[PDB]
């Protein structure tokens, strides 16, 4: 039996896992977007269902100047004894905190803060003896030594037992992090990520018979890497661990799927899955001896796309997320029933504090996104439309716009100090179905007018111009509905009757 | 005593070294560049001055259809006999070829192809027992395993002498290439570059007792990389090794210097130096055990930048290049002495196939660029100005031209498919200065109205989105005058007083 690569496809990294019996459980970096930090569940590892979101509520989730170089980073997810854990960092706000369930279709508890506990990618592990340590990357404020930092830790009080101490600096790669600790015939494994997140990503391990140390750095180190291939799937690392229940070893990793030269990428960093073997002297080896590939073996796992929105729930569906705290009341599903009506704000697409947004994952390549719009812009500065978005100063747009009381389709970009309009064409109605079209080179814009059926491309836009490479941050593309008064509120409200996201 | 990385700064990749003597030269790539593969001179390995070019005929460099994603790559100079001999690649044409001198003051001689020689990378070895060596790469065309190839060659009739053999596929990083063959202590060394010319780039090294092998790769392969670092140098390799008359070893490389996140560079790939030490068991180790940094140990080498073009020669200065062969009655220093009088064509920078264009590599961070330009458009078409150059989807301009009868300095550019005027303003006479400020983020665009003195900054625009991540291909930035007349001949002479760099 076989599987693909990745197994969570679209913006999706850093994925932490927690079995729980024979149910399994993931979750994933979110950056500036809301809801924060996505649940997925699998039964066979390679299947997720997303569940939720862990970060709900604005006293657990804090994004106010958080862009897609901050907020929230890596998360970790763990169970004991009944209780989900989950540890992160807002970054935004320098901060790690905690927050627990014992009921995953519930919400999460308050946070709980973790004071004068730095670095990010902090992480937890439940020794055998009642002890509980948390494992995280040096803390640049305080001038550290590179490398992974490890106490105890009280759950309950939040705060560190005995003194926080350097356990590992890893092999010599940059930036080692993404720690976890785990304990394997009677060896404390502990698992890192060096290299940086890019293109020198890989996964490292080292090994003791005590929690701090010292630990001895595996011998055919790295375990997992596409550093310096030409392989489809690059930048591989930040590994989690688990133990399938039939007793076979699987690791959990993201990965990217860059194109052109050299290469970008625009559908985020991806989650991946790959088998580890022990060998006899008690190492863990990844894959195909620390490579993977698109198509991988299934092993004893039990093997087994199209998402349209008609707005008919009062609760948004879980594919939808806002750029940083939503203003709720600029988002209503009541005020028409069946349609989304938006108010768009001053705020445009090239501000980061909460435009009128609700944007969705590109999770493919080849892929179709449309929406049906009314709007009826009153004046000069109003507009509202289907984006592309990568960050505040990448991203694309077609629109319907006002322009000396004449009312036009549009198609605009922003690329870093870049801002124009492609092209504008007179609309004579106040609805209108917006389509994109995207390939792995190009996007391509078109509108249809909805009582007649016939459809116009507009014009296309370059994928590459909104890769990460180009754009920077740590996310992937979204397909947006948003609106906004260029400077001054809105006065004409915007109603998006439905969305569909037909991937090939 | 101490010097700095890089040794030759801007677009200089691919060194290949010769000694001769006490004297030293060294050889770069050029892609779709008229003149094609620089010449250096050192005599401490520190300090390079540029002799001119090697490629200097049309018969020798064949650039219609060149890009900066081909033309002439990876170059190699050897010496034998009183004979220097540069042996490379025109990509555009699929063919290898070597050139011969016995006076670097003069002239190469005429190409000679070598039928049935695939691959990029070419390189030459003296033997002891009379014979000479050809390696390069597998041959793509051909379906070839990926790897090093070896063969006899007879320099003469530029044939291959009996079987061509791969001899190593190195370590298992991708395209392997940039193979050269050593001889030292009794031990045949194959030296390559493996990962890509970009963030997997690393040397590695094998050895046999015989010249086709087998080749035992070294144990502690690579021998050099900054891949999985966050060092300020990056994507190093591409080596050729050289013993310096005191008896100590070195090799050249190149590296990038990359800015912003994720990491992208503007200034090409730029040429380097470290030391060797041979180890007790026989392989080299380069620089910090197979690390090199911006400041480096100069051991027993001899330790020892504003230039300003006033047109006063009939010679064109050797900083001077065109995109592929330049049309030579569009570029006159003799009809107006002590200028460059440059006629534009229909061709536009958008444009590949030899625009009216003459530049110069941006050789450092901090500059600023200037020129004195006299141009008078007489049709709305007409443009004449300075450049900020990658390739043809990926320039700035600021420049003079005309609209609806109506003089205009106007700020224009071309960011993939993205092509804006970005700022207008009326001018009022026939000479202008126009200069770019260079910081590592952003050129800056003013113009000097010459009779009074008065500078105004005109707009600015980012080096990232000029990069070689962003951009595509082989090459660094470019400073450059061009002239245009955008699809028609372009009617108005533009006469260029002069030209000045001056670096930080
Ligand atoms: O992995 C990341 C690294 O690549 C760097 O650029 O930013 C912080 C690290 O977490
Ligand atoms: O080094 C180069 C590699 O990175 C690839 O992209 O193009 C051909 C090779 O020579
Ligand atoms: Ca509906
Ligand atoms: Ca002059």
């Amino acid at each position: 039996m076989e599987y693909s690569n990745p197994v969570i496809k679209g913006f999706y990294p850093d994925p932490s896992i927690c079995r729980v019996g024979s149910d399994y459980y993931l979750v994933t970096s979110s950056f500036q977007y809301f809801p924060g930090v996505p649940i997925f569940h699998s039964t066979n590892l390679i299947n997720w269902n997303k569940i939720g979101y862990c970060l709900i509520r604005p006293s657990q989730l804090m994004l106010n100047n958080a862009t897609n170089r901050s907020g929230i980073f890596a998360p970790t997810l763990r169970y004991h004894e009944g209780i989900f854990y989950l540890i992160t960092t807002n970054v935004t706000l320098k901060k790690n905190f905690i927050v627990m369930s014992e009921d995953l279709q519930g919400e999460w508890s308050e946070p709980i803060w973790i004071d004068g506990w730095g670095g990010i990618d902090p992480s937890l592990f439940f020794d055998n003896d009642g002890k509980v340590y948390i494992t995280g990357t040096n803390d640049n404020a305080r001038g550290e030594e590179l490398g992974i930092y490890q106490a105890e830790i009280d759950l309950k009080k939040g705060s560190i037992i005995g003194e926080r101490k350097l356990i590992w600096k890893g092999t010599g790669g940059s930036y080692p992090e993404a720690p976890h600790l785990y304990k394997v015939n009677g060896w404390y494994y502990l698992l890192i990520a060096e290299g940086g997140t890019e293109y020198g990503h890989m996964v490292t391990v080292a090994r003791s018979k005590y929690p701090f140390g010292p630990f001895e750095s595996c011998p055919f180190n790295p375990i997992l890497t596409h550093r310096s291939t030409n392989h489809p799937l690059q930048a591989i690392g930040h590994a989690d661990i688990v133990q399938y229940h039939d007793g076979s070893w699987w690791a959990v990793f993201h990965g990217t799927r860059p194109i052109s030269y050299p290469p970008k990428h625009h559908l985020g960093r991806e989650t991946c899955l790959a088998p580890i073997k022990w060998t006899d002297d008690g190492w863990p080896i990844i894959g195909y001896n620390g490579r993977i590939d698109i198509k991988m073996d299934a092993g004893y796992l039990p093997v087994k796309e199209i998402i349209e929105d008609d707005f008919n729930s009062d609760i948004f569906s879980t594919d939808w997320n806002f750029i940083q705290n939503p203003r709720l009341e600029h988002y209503s599903l009541k005020g028409r029933p069946s349609w989304l009506k938006m108010r768009g704000t001053e705020k445009t697409l090239n501000d980061i504090n909460s435009p009128t947004f609700i944007g969705r994952r590109q999770e493919h390549f080849v892929c179709n996104v449309s929406t049906l719009l009314e709007f009826k812009p009153n004046q000069d500065n109003e507009e509202a439309g289907l984006t592309v978005y990568m960050n505040e100063k990448h991203h694309y747009e077609i629109a319907l716009t006002k322009k000396n009381g004449r009312i036009n389709v549009v198609l605009k970009k922003t690329v870093g100090d870049i801002q124009v309009v492609v092209n504008s064409l007179e609309y004579f109605s106040n609805t209108i179905i917006f389509s994109i079209q995207a390939n792995p080179e190009e996007y391509k814009f078109s509108f249809v007018d909805p009582n007649t059926g016939q459809t116009y491309l507009l014009g296309t836009g370059l994928t590459t111009l909104l890769s990460t490479e180009v754009a920077g941050g740590f996310t992937g593309v979204y397909f947006g509905l948003y609106a906004t008064g260029n400077g001054k509120v809105c006065t004409a409200p915007a109603f998006f009757d439905w969305f569909k996201y037909i991937p090939e």
